[PDB]
């Protein structure tokens, strides 16, 4: 089959589902990507075509403010790209429609262009999807005031005709954030209300994702301290020493993204600027994380326990879903003490219950599949 995957040049937007693509070239489909050409080198090694165009959405070495600070500077660039994206899509796939359409959440065109083609299009989402309920309960007091400014009813307006003049009677709301078919690429443990989300249209697949790394001899726990790759706070990192250094049982992986603001070291304590960070959490009993979605994700496909710090907006629900499944205390970095880290991490490792939930939830992402299911339920969608 021709299947043809969308989406824009962020690493947020295309890393989550690079395997996906990548598997379902090696099962002998036809895979093209609509993609800018920033990225175009990134898609290709997928054994996908890049199929090039123009983006107007900030680049993806753009820092975060780039993407804007208000609900209508958060959503109203993806409509404006969309607009002037969808034309030149259309001409590059006119003689050579695809059976099916992949698309990242970000790309309006796809949905469109799928519509326009009478083929089935799958959305890809790398974060929480909505929950039957999220219109009342999220969306609407969300809108609420900004649709009846000047703007947002301009907003809302534009956005209704353009739909319009593309044969889609939809409300704009439905058209963006209501998918007939989703594959989620996150853990259900990670997704809000997840009981109230629709299985007949999501399903839960997880991520579909170098070197190793060996436990010191006789350590009994291992504790692994890593903020992600970009939130990386040095009086915090103390804190950290203070409370595991010259611990009796205990050795710290402490990442830090200079070695020199730390002090002097205790010799249980190993740092490092980059680590191999599922091969540690493969060795290790303890996370200490920002609760970003890929080390959430990882603490619990680990099934390690977790002392979530969040640092930024993205990270404090993911804390507060961590600490609700039983399997990670919250702290206030912040109140993250030595005294107070030192507490919450011994009674964290020692908590049997804490480590059934933690196999149980494994057993849980086990099914949801990862790559490979992913592919399978794409397959599945595919026309007779
Ligand atoms: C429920 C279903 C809805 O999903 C969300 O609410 C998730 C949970 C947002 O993240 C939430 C949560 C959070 C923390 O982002 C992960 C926050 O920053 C943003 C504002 O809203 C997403 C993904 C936002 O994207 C993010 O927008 C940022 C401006 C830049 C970021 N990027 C490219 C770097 C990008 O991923 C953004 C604006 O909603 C995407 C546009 C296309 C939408 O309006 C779409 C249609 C959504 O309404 C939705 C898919 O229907
Ligand atoms: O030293 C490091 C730092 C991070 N990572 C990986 O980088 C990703 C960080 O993503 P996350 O969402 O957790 O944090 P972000 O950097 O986006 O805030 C995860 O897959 C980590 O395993 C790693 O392998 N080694």
């Amino acid at each position: 089959a021709h299947i043809a995957m969308f989406s824009i040049a962020a690493h947020g937007h295309v890393n989550p589902s690079l395997e996906v693509i990548r598997e379902l070239v090696a099962r002998g489909h036809r895979v093209t990507y609509a993609i800018p050409p920033v990225f175009a080198d990134k898609v290709a090694a997928t054994g996908p075509r890049p199929v090039l165009y123009h983006s107007t959405l900030p680049g993806p070495d753009a820092d975060p403010e780039a993407w804007g600070s208000t609900l209508l500077d958060n959503v109203e660039p993806f409509l404006n790209d969309a607009i002037q994206a969808l034309p030149q899509l259309a001409d590059a796939y006119a003689d050579d429609i695809p059976d099916l359409v992949l698309h990242d959440i970000t790309s309006y065109p796809a949905r469109v262009l799928a519509r326009r083609w009478g083929v089935p299009a799958v959305s890809l989402s790398p974060n929480l999807v909505a929950w039957k309920g999220y219109e009342e309960e999220v969306a609407e007091p969300m809108w609420r005031e900004p649709r009846q400014t000047e703007r947002g009813r301009a907003y809302y307006a534009r956005f209704e005709a353009w739909l319009k003049e593309n044969g889609i009677t939809e409300h704009p709301d439905t058209f963006a954030s209501h998918p007939p078919r989703s594959l989620v690429l996150i853990p259900k443990a990670l997704q809000p209300h997840a009981d109230r989300v629709d299985e007949d249209v999501y399903t839960f697949v997880g991520a579909c994702q170098e070197g190793g790394w060996q436990r010191p001899a006789g350590a009994e726990k291992v504790v692994l301290v890593s903020l992600g790759s970009a939130f990386t706070q040095p009086a915090f990192y103390r804190e950290c020493v203070r409370a595991f250094g010259n611990l009796p049982g205990w050795h710290l992986v402490l990442q830090i993204g200079t070695p020199a603001e730390l002090g002097e070291l205790p010799d249980n304590v190993e740092v490092h600027d980059w680590v191999p960070q599922l091969a540690i959490l493969r060795q290790a009993d303890l996370f200490v994380t920002h609760a970003g979605a890929g080390g959430s994700q990882e603490g619990l496909a680990t099934a390690t326990p977790m002392i979530a710090v969040p640092q930024a907006v993205d990270q404090f629900g993911n804390a507060d879903m961590l600490q609700g499944l039983g399997v990670a205390r919250k702290l206030a970095t912040e109140e993250a003490t030595a005294d107070l880290l030192r507490e919450t991490a011994l009674a964290l490792v020692d908590d049997p219950e804490v480590a059934r939930r933690l196999r149980r939830i494994q057993a849980e992402m086990a099914q949801e599949g990862g790559t490979r299911r992913a592919a399978d339920l794409i397959e599945a969608e595919l026309p007779a």
